[PDB]
């Protein structure tokens, strides 16, 4: 009867943040509990480890209160078949809703509405009768959004909250022999809801393992590793402190061994009961054995050396009673006059923020995705990663710590649609709630040398709590530092001055929470902390502009020491419609309101793992190699801090305009944080005219854990020197034959036509025999399908007048009408020449005037010169350049410029200049929310078709045109045009993303001269 | 159903320190709800706060599962009816305990034994229909003991733990109009007993009062108060920050006013709205004033200046909804450079532990007690008061901001009994427990002025909780320190070093939490704050042995800065005797196990508030004024920070062995810390033989809120000089006849004879006439009926070796055996003379050879002279000296000593030398615990009835043998024995003090010599 539903419900814990758990076990270290110490010491399973994970029978309701009693004895007959770990939304029972900072629910902590979706989950298991007879057995709960009721064969077992951390319970006293049946009772809303606010997809469910561990009565029950060293790292003392549970007895014994592969290091033994700490004594059940290690292989992210620890409690005869043991890798983190030192030498951050997201399945995690992204991050020269915004998935700390990653462990707790953001942090009745998510997080992952780094979470202003907490790591833990970055980056409450988006030179002064230009901010009066951006570089769509410029102050500034892009991949989710054939889905795509729609991509890569192009940006910027060049030497800078370039290759070329004239291959052998010194044999010194380049690239030989051979880490591009052409163009035997009418102007050479609109002034039409090339005529584009960041945040209903958008709009940059002012056309000796001049006006004013002239002559190549002029009160322009519709369709691409992927104006250096080729299908890139994409910069020859262009400029060509582009929502709503369209760019703007909510184009980028110049040349083949 | 005492119960609450409380409301100020802005002002009673204190029905039950469901509808007939306040105990239900470190119950956190004495208190109730009309209706318990479910009309309401704090609940919902009815279930042991191992009396129940507030809907809900100064203190800015609960609506306002007696000083009005604290805005729901004052009236135990803060909730149109209020003192306490500050001027505390006694009363507080409590205080010298060990009588603050005392606030946290100490301080699973006792505390007490220090408990060791709190406090509240003695006294989570027991100069290195010695501490390498004795002078019965020479150092350097000595009041219960007679009694009187005895009382004063002869060497010590003697001129130095010396006179006397020959006054016109010259008239120089003593003395001509008029705050006394006597003895015509026989010698002259037992060697006995002087004979006399100080812990289960008690009894001195070695009489010319010399034995080790001559001269005198050896391997024994039974009984007892209080060696700075006479009775110090007492020293004559001593020496004289003393273990067990005893000692050993429970007596105060000699004459009249 207590166990009734009826009566388990009345209390509603759900609204108490004063009841956080109910008969929860303690929080510690992962264990095993393994019987036999090579297991242990191998990592072998352990049998007295039972995953409970599989398919179990679930039933959905709109309210805790609606849920059968008879659920408690019985399965429901209209149950269903599912399996665990899994999100509910994933499987259709309700939506998962996605909005960034507005919370899901109603702001009434600390209630929950009354509807509010349950799901109760039920498994039905056999225990071995053996595990009756001794021992303890408990159940391990990895994850359950957002909080949940126990019971195990019809009694009332426990309650937890914190959706990202263990819920332990004993089950000892209701287990029977033979059948058990589990019910677990999950709910979606909870008071816990107000401090898991995070930017994401907000889903529920069983989504972690679920496990049985059986343990002996007289057990380990904790256990911390620590490392101390000399002067120099020449030798370290493990310290190791062990706590048992039981029957204390003078027979038991604690022995620690540290191995090395197959090798044992160090060894010691003793009894339990340690030092006197008070007046009353010490700790009878505790001990702390110490290790001496002469010469320990340290770890680091380029060199993840590790050490086996086994922990074994045993009997003074020498009869293993239990073992656990742990991976351990010595290694010293500490702040010391400023900056962040690990192991002796000053960390340079190459980090990213990511979230454990999968397109198919929600929120549930796996090796395989886990090591898939391990391996990109390392690919692409990621040294850090950082929790956002909550523990992970136990595995992922061991990954990182034998891949070799540094890790930030971050809190559970995020309160940022609370008004002001202080509201629950500043307030003592949340401070055990608080609590709860620092302490048994340093309680669980304190023993991997990966996590470097401690968060108090994020978000959530800065309050009283917050202090209290950083306090309670800094006594228990002094190994690492700590951080935070609300209330604004700087407070007492951080180690280190963590700022989210600020900026490199330019200062934002919210008041109270001002974020300085990082340069700035080091040298604030009295400041003396590092500083490591938790969040820059916004990568949402057509993003990570201007990222050079940080990692060029990164580099110069001792105390600028990295950050921590955001973010790794993209939450999309997958959907279907007829043939079930899948498409990625945003904010408000399941119904859910409200949403920040597409405000959920901002990853590095897609949500299957496929890199957006700004990746390599990345890759290129945080490379391990820099090089200089001078006269016929090049210079090569190590930046690893450990390593020596053992596996690396140099290779260098010289080219003419793409064409190769001399390769070479120089093996690496530089020192950590040192130069080499690389002689160029003799240098060709071409006549013909052209631009010589030169092209490094640093190679791996041979495969590693995370790379396999051949692998590219770095490379750098000269040019070398130029050489112009002075060489007349050929005399013809004929001329253009200029020919008048009342519609057009029609310019004929041989087979070749050109046709000139003389009520619209422009090239209308064009013949290669009898055959059309053009499907629109070619005219002057002003505009772009506005990227992500230049949307920003402005809606139909929420106007923003500040993103470049609005002012395009407003300003009628895209409903302005184009004037003719002047059309004419001459022949000349050797040629014909068009004129033209052109106006756009928005009601009455003027925006732009464009000048030309085609000049078509005896060789059939016409040449094409634009003059712009831009009103200096109107905003700038997004570009300036020219765009027609083709009526063929080829293959492939070619072109003499940057590439071969996408680039832009503030988002180029990863770009060398050479010959690409690619096909069509590379030239356009498959954001989710369509914008402008594909260009390229630094063009100097073109080629599509029978065409060819010539000149100086940036160019993007699809099957989509702009408006297409500019009207889709999501990618798989376009559909491909007629031939393909061509945007030929003499000017373009940058793209930003300091962040996604504000102007982030630097001036520099900005296209704002008044007058452009261009100058094209058109021929065919 | 779900109120039904099974499901409630079922829960077991008071078993899991992680439910401290449901349903309780926020801490707070405190609040009254005036609707009459003067009425508020003028601290009237509001209407809105009523009492419920006073007949209760009550029953007791051994556990709370026997509690019957019927309380829950109806009153129990078997139900007796209390008057509430009051502890369960008082009235016989169950026994009170005593004990100090060893928890009452068995330790097994957080389990409570099922033997749980319950009390079930009800009560029923008229509520006016307006109340129930509007607004909210809440409950107020300010202390019930030490856990409790509550039930209105039927039911469950709710449930909290902290014996020491208020828990409010709103039953605004549970009402009804007319009758109510209330069910509270009290019980004994809850897990939050663990944290209540506070040394003191164990009782229960609802010790304090129990209230009803009614309060608009629309609200104040907290407020705090604050007061930043200018350099010079010239200007100061009053900051009140308001906060509001319920629907707010822009016409609302808060106005706050502050006055000065009746004259309002300032004010300020204002809507609701703060700045901005983060990225989210601020509160809309609170507001800040900042009143502006000029020239404020500083606030100072010295001057409790005090201005009238009033807080209105009103309409923009004037209507007002309520009114709260409280007084505010301006003044700022901050540490700089080492020193503890007030008002910029380094604090000196005078100051005592005090817990919340009563004889009758048990733990219930009352206005009369606290204000007695406040007035010894004040009377006695004491400056400051610690609340050992928990927050007080929410009347206490006020009572000190009126009438003038430093309060250090403590969290009701003491764990001494657990081991080690850290046991749940370091366990982040009581955080939450813990943190609910600091954060409450400082919620509710931060606007009183007299409150200027916080404490994070008593004696719990030292744990990452204290850090975690620690700087909870710090951030916010900045305005006040934060001390905490556990593990060290000087750990990381305390602002000052304040150590209990420490000694001045010898250090006690304990391991792990070593007791340097006060003067060492301050000065170890890196070390920089302020010491501050949380604890000292241990108050145990016949006590306070040393006190000066704490003085001297508080007094020599500046980091020294006071303490508070150990304690106020004896924790004594109350009794009866067959014959209705009430006696005093102590720990284990009640058939309570485990006890610790005695060990209850070590304050200054008697249960009854009556002095204990100690109060007087604090009084004395702990003076304001210091008095140095030059020649003839008095240099006086004010020890007060900022009073001026407004109501002293000084009088000065001069006088020859107890007669005076001048008198003076002169009024007292000292600064603070400044000095005044006082120059003597000539001063006569007599020629008679003796010695010339001046005493001063400082007496407040008019009353004080504190003192009556001619009180004695201060006094100074020095030897002018002395006037050795030359003189002989007229010639006597008369001459002693002595007479032989074989078992003794008869002295004869005149009416009296002196008989001298030959096989005894002692005087036994003396005759004036026919009367018979002795009942015992005269004998040497070399041990003390034990003093605490000597007993310390030892008992008869578990000796303690150290002890001096101990050593003495081991050594044979309580059974040593006279033997007699010679014993002769010799005639001369004016007189008789005996010889003797015996020696004290005990298994065949001399320890004392005492060999003295007796000189019977025809003046009738009888000159004693004494000379001692003393076995240097032998305990230096209490005291050297004599002792006999008398036959008389006279009434009074005159001397020319030390006095008139029983005054010790390591004692006695507070007695003045003059000529004495009291009662006989004053001549016997009460202590609860019999032992030795009543003694004085520097005695040269003694008057009991016809006899009449004379030389040099200290005395006690009873109706108390020394045998019986030591025999009886109560006060009241004592009886009257025939005559009189005399005790008079040549020498005799300190009493120590800094501690009971080690060897306290200095170096200086044992009787190391070796050999001693005095001198004595005994006559008659
Ligand atoms: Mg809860
Ligand atoms: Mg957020
Ligand atoms: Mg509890
Ligand atoms: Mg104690």
């Amino acid at each position: 009867i207590t166990d009734s539903l009826a009566v388990v419900l009345q209390r509603r814990d759900w609204e108490n943040p004063g009841v956080t758990q109910l008969n929860r076990l303690a929080a510690h270290p992962p264990f095993a509990s393994w019987r036999n110490s090579e297991e242990a010491r191998t990592d072998r399973p352990s049998q007295q480890l039972r995953s409970l994970n599989g398919e179990w029978r679930f039933a959905w309701f709109p309210a805790p209160e609606a849920v059968p009693e008879s659920w408690l004895e019985c399965d429901l007959p209209e149950a269903d078949t599912v399996v665990v770990p899994s999100n509910w939304q994933m499987h259709g029972y309700d939506a998962p809703i996605y909005t960034n900072v507005t919370y899901p629910i109603t702001v009434n902590p600390p209630f929950v509405p009354t509807e509010n979706p349950t799901g109760c989950y039920s498994l039905t298991f056999n225990v071995d009768e053996s595990w009756l007879q001794e021992g303890q057995t408990r159940i391990i709960f990895d994850g359950v959004n957002s909080a949940f009721h126990l019971w195990c064969n019809g009694r009332w077992v426990g309650y937890g909250q914190d959706s990202r951390l263990p819920s332990e319970f004993d089950l000892s006293a209701f287990l029977r022999a033979g059948e058990n049946r589990l019910a677990v009772m999950v709910l979606r809303w909870s008071d816990g809801s107000y401090l898991e606010d995070q930017d994401m997809w907000r889903m529920s469910g069983i989504f972690r393992d679920v496990s049985l561990l059986h343990k002996p009565t007289t057990q380990i029950s904790d256990f911390h590793v620590a490392t101390r060293f000399n002067d120099d790292f020449s030798r370290a003392v493990l310290e190791a402190e062990v706590q048992m549970c039981g029957e204390l007895r003078d027979y038991l014994r604690v022995t620690v061994s540290l191995w090395q592969g197959e090798t044992q290091v160090a060894s010691g033994t003793a009894p339990f009961g340690g030092e006197i700490i008070d007046e009353r004594g010490g700790y009878a059940d505790r001990v702390t054995l110490r290790l001496n290690v002469e010469n320990p292989k340290l770890w680091s992210a380029e060199i993840p050396n590790l050490y086996r620890a086994v922990v074994e409690l045993h009997t003074a005869d020498g009869t293993l009673i239990e073992a656990e043991a742990c991976d351990v890798g010595f290694r010293e983190v500490r702040i010391e006059n400023g900056l962040l030192l690990l192991n002796g030498k000053p960390l340079l951050i190459r980090g990213v923020n990511r979230h454990e997201h999968h397109p198919l399945h929600g929120q549930v995690m796996d090796e395989q995705t886990m090591v898939q992204d391990i391996l990109l991050m390392k690919q692409n020269n990621f040294n850090a990663v950082r929790c956002s915004h909550y523990p992970n998935h136990p595995l992922w700390y061991t990954l990182c710590d034998r891949y070799g990653l540094y890790v930030v462990d971050e809190a559970n707790i995020e309160t940022h649609g609370m008004v002001p953001m202080n509201r629950l942090t500043d307030d003592p009745r949340w401070l055990p709630a608080m609590s709860e998510r620092v302490t048994r997080m340093v309680q669980r992952d304190r023993n991997h040398p990966s996590v470097i780094i401690w968060s108090l979470g994020n978000e959530s202003g800065h309050g009283a709590n917050h202090d209290a907490l950083y306090r309670w790591i800094k006594s228990v833990d002094p190994s690492r530092p700590v951080q935070y970055e609300g209330g604004g980056a700087d407070t007492t409450a951080t180690d280190i001055i963590c700022p989210m988006y600020a900026r490199v030179d330019e200062d934002q002064p919210f008041p109270a929470v001002p974020k300085w230009s990082i340069k700035k901010w080091l040298s604030l009066p009295g400041e003396t902390r590092p500083l490591i951006l938790c969040e820059y570089a916004h990568a949402m769509g057509n993003s990570l502009g201007g990222f050079a410029k940080y990692w060029q102050a990164f580099r110069q500034y001792p105390r600028l020491q990295g950050g921590f892009v955001w973010d790794w991949v993209d939450q999309s989710l997958i959907k279907y419609d007829e043939n079930g054939n899948p498409w990625s889905a945003y904010g408000g795509d399941f119904g859910d309101t409200p949403n920040d729609r597409q405000f959920c991509m901002n990853g590095l890569v897609f949500a299957d793992r496929t890199p957006h192009p700004a990746l390599t940006e990345a890759k290129h910027q945080q490379q391990f190699f820099q090089f200089r060049l001078s006269g016929q030497t090049i210079e090569v800078t190590s930046e690893y801090l450990f390593r020596h370039s053992d596996n690396e290759l140099l290779h260098w070329m010289v080219a003419l305009d793409g064409k190769p004239l001399a390769s070479g291959e120089v093996p690496l052998d530089v020192a950590p944080q040192g130069k080499q010194l690389i002689e160029l044999p003799e240098l060709p010194q071409p006549e013909s005219a052209g631009q010589l380049w030169l092209t490094v690239r640093v190679v791996q030989p041979n495969a590693t854990a995370w790379s396999e051979a051949g692998h590219i880490s770095a490379w750098q591009q000269w040019r070398l020197a130029e050489n112009l052409s002075v060489t007349l163009p050929a005399a013809s035997h004929a001329i253009p034959h200029l020919t008048t009418s009342e519609m057009d102007f029609c310019i004929e050479l041989g087979n070749k036509r050109w046709q000139f609109n003389r009520q619209s002034g422009f090239l209308s039409q064009m013949w290669i025999g009898d055959k059309k090339q053009l499907l629109t005529p070619l005219r002057d584009q002003f505009t772009r399908a506005p990227l992500d960041n230049d949307i920003g945040v402005s809606e139909a209903t929420r106007i923003d007048p500040n993103a470049w958008v609005e002012r395009w709009k407003a300003a009628g940059h895209y409903q302005a009408e184009a004037a003719l002012l002047q059309c004419t056309a001459d022949t000349l000796a050797d040629a014909v020449l068009i004129t033209t001049a052109h106006a756009w006006q928005h009601q009455g004013k003027t925006l732009f005037i464009s000048r030309k002239t085609y000049r078509i002559d005896g060789s059939g190549q016409m040449a094409i010169t634009v003059d712009v002029e831009v009103a200096s009160d109107t905003p700038h322009p997004a570009r300036i350049g020219l765009n027609c519709q083709l009526a063929q369709v080829a293959e492939r691409v070619n072109w003499l410029g940057l590439g071969p992927q996408e680039n832009y104006p503030d988002r180029l250096t990863a770009a060398c200049f050479d010959r690409w080729d690619l096909p069509l299908s590379d030239m356009y890139t498959p954001y989710v929310f369509p914008s402008e994409n594909g260009l390229r910069c630094g063009t100097r020859e073109l080629n599509y078709g029978p065409h060819q262009w010539r000149g100086d400029f940036q160019f993007n060509i699809s099957r989509y045109s702009q408006q297409q582009l500019m009207e889709t929502s999501h990618r798989h709503l376009l559909h491909a045009e007629e031939g393909t369209w061509l945007n030929i760019d003499g000017f373009h703007m940058g793209i930003g993303g300091d962040d996604s909510w504000s102007p982030s184009v630097s001036a520099e980028f900005q296209l704002s001269a008044g007058r452009y110049h261009y100058q094209l040349v058109w021929c065919q083949k």
